[PDB]
């Protein structure tokens, strides 16, 4: 009966966990291809520690199961949603490379519009995810602390 007391490796964890996703967007703009080693390298290491932090949650999947699966079931999600309305985008252009592709040398001068876009995106995130962080663990997690409200 210690499920508790993992949120609060949840809440350090999720600090870098989602500083990297920020940095995902903000690095694509030239990992898109230029140099993606940058891009798959931390693509690996966000679903490789989501994977795994179900691994202590064996001990009493209850109470942070119920809570995991308000988190787990939108991140996932919103971070491919917003990723997949530009890698649609591209290839809406001309709905079909095949025929000319040809022009797509002189695009590889993108005014970095992943910038423009990926700003207010990332400081909502950053700004979402630790309003709510130090929010929940005391409209929740308040039993876990004594004199400190947030």
């Amino acid at each position: 009966m210690l499920e508790r007391q993992l949120g609060y490796y949840l809440i350090q964890l999720y600090i870098p966990s989602l500083l990297i996703v920020i940095l995902s967007w903000i690095s694509f703009w030239i990992n898109l291809d230029a140099a993606p080693a940058r891009v798959g390298l931390g693509i690996t290491t966000v679903l490789t520690l989501t994977t795994q932090s179900s691994g202590s949650r064996a001990s009493l999947p209850k109470v942070s199961y119920v809570k995991a699966i308000d988190i787990w079931l939108a991140v996932c999600l919103l971070f491919v949603f917003s990723a997949l309305l530009e890698y649609a985008a591209v290839n809406f252009v001309s709905r079909q490379r095949e025929f000319g592709g040809g022009g797509f040398i002189q695009r590889a001068k993108k005014i970095d519009k992943i910038s423009r876009i990926g700003f207010p995106l990332a400081f909502l995130i950053f700004n979402l995810f630790y309003w709510i962080i130090y929010k929940i663990v005391r409209r929740e997690d308040e039993f876990e602390h004594h004199h400190h409200h947030h």
